[PDB]
């Protein structure tokens, strides 16, 4: 009994022609609401993450996340953070940040939980240049018992993430030459484990 159902309340792109995907736009560091539920009819652990979408292997998205930090201003600044709302300590626990693009919590299946999250990192980020890596946002639940060790459910969510306020704009600038809640995408992969970026600084000289 583990139908679950995650949602990401920003602006999304519309689909021209069919076949196109459709893309979550975010601005860069900005909180937005996203939602956790378990809509069968005891408690969890949840894992959001930040990860390439293309599928690379595992040493290529490494490269990326040094590139990435390598350039932001402060070795303190993660790819992915949590805000402090009540609203949403009292739907979730055992908050934890195991990497710089990853963040864990609990949550009981008879609540919804609610957490918001901003992405730090733009899509241009890991090359100086050319068009950009694509990104998911990802989410990974575990039941607590994990006695597989793997996840019980996972889906995903596409998103382009932009600077200031670019994601209004982009929408706007495609409604000129021409819906408030994201769906995460379920899917059944189990075993592949997701690229967990733990910058360290070992051995700098």
């Amino acid at each position: 009994g583990n139908n679950f159902e995650y949602t990401l309340e920003a602006s999304k792109s519309l689909r021209q022609k069919p076949g196109d995907s459709t893309m979550t736009y975010l601005n860069k560091g900005q909180f937005y609401p996203i939602t956790l539920k378990e809509v069968s009819s005891s408690k969890v652990r949840s894992v959001i993450m930040v990860v390439f979408a293309e599928d690379k292997s595992r040493e290529d998205q490494l490269r990326h996340w040094k590139y990435w930090h390598s350039r932001q201003h402060t070795a303190k600044q993660r790819c992915i953070d949590i805000a402090d709302y009540k609203e949403s300590f009292n739907t979730i626990s055992n908050v934890e940040e195991i990497a710089y693009n990853a963040i864990s919590f609990t949550w009981d299946i008879n609540d919804e939980a609610k957490v918001f999250i901003s992405v730090n990192c733009l899509s241009t980020d890991f090359s100086s240049q050319v068009k950009g890596l694509p990104l998911n946002i990802q989410i990974d639940t575990y039941s607590y018992n994990n006695r597989s060790n793997k996840p019980v459910h996972r889906a995903y969510c596409q998103i382009k993430v932009f600077c200031d306020k670019g994601a209004e704009r982009k929408i706007r600038d495609e409604e000129r030459k021409q819906m408030d809640i994201t769906v995460f995408k379920p899917f059944i992969d189990l075993d592949t484990q997701p690229v967990l970026f733990i910058p360290d600084v070992h051995f700098a000289n």
